[PDB]
């Protein structure tokens, strides 16, 4: 996973970088010109290389979910959904990594919303009972069933969490999750 | 926190290597001929930095991923007679740092 992203691209620049380094010192007096090409290389990709560090750092820190709320209004909003969400009382101390579970469950649900729904309206709840924290998204667009969503339940399965799905009103998904 | 703790290695130690190979690999180019022997000394700096961030990738990887504390011990006589995760890696510093232990 983690392990094959981080060994492969990050690796085989890195990799890289020894190599054309070498080769530049190897040529400094038969050919300079060429060393300096090789060199702005061995630049380019470290500068890449970079980059994927954030990109891995990004993903094993997490998500937030306050961050992932903000996400969503702009998404549904880009999509014409109208945005719902009455605030309340915010989850007590929710597990850096449960957390995250939350706001990628979030994220893909939003998504099949203005997706598949054709809804004009989308409510959200956030809201801390016992000791797990559910979330509920709402749309009042038709479901049109009957990847992504046995996804949702699996992520939240190995979670000890669940998902529900409900399509009389709409689509209205329920995610919970121990803390 | 152990996502966390490497979420934060990984862009500390790597973060600070790949940086240096910006910078050595742009000063040795600046050198090439004003003075190459210097641009050359450089680069072997570049090349080694690059093996070690190679190193710090694979330890990253193994902590995600007792026998070798023995024949590590071997290679200074020891003693031993009988969570996982912070328990080995412990101790695993524990015998790297000694290198008779029973703890020594
Ligand atoms: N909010 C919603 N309104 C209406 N239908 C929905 C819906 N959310 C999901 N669906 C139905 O579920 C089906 C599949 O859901 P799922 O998210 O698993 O796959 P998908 O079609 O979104 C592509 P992906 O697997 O990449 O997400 C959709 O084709 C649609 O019929
Ligand atoms: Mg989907
Ligand atoms: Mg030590």
């Amino acid at each position: 996973r983690i392990a094959r992203d981080l060994h492969d691209t990050l690796g085989q620049k890195l990799s890289l970088i020894g190599l054309k380094s070498d080769l530049a010192r190897k040529l400094i007096y038969k050919d300079p010109e060429q060393a300096a090409r090789e060199l702005k290389s061995v630049q380019q990709t470290a500068r890449t290389s970079l980059n994927e560090v954030r990109k891995i750092v990004s993903s094993m820190k997490g998500i937030r979910l306050k961050d992932e709320l903000i996400n969503i209004k702009q998404i549904l909003e880009a999509a014409d959904i109208m945005f719902i969400y009455e605030e309340e009382k915010w989850p007590e101390n929710i597990s850096l990594l449960n957390e995250n579970i939350l706001s990628m469950c979030l994220k893909e649900a939003v998504t099949n919303v203005v997706k598949h729904s054709q809804a004009k309206t989308c409510r959200v709840d956030i809201q801390q009972l016992w000791k797990e924290v559910v979330i509920t998204v709402s749309d009042d667009g038709t479901f049109k069933g009957e990847h992504g969503l046995l996804g949702m339940r699996e992520r939240l399965e190995f979670a000890n969490g669940s998902l529900h799905i409900d399509t009389e009103n709409g689509t209205k998904l329920t995610m919970a999750i121990p803390n």
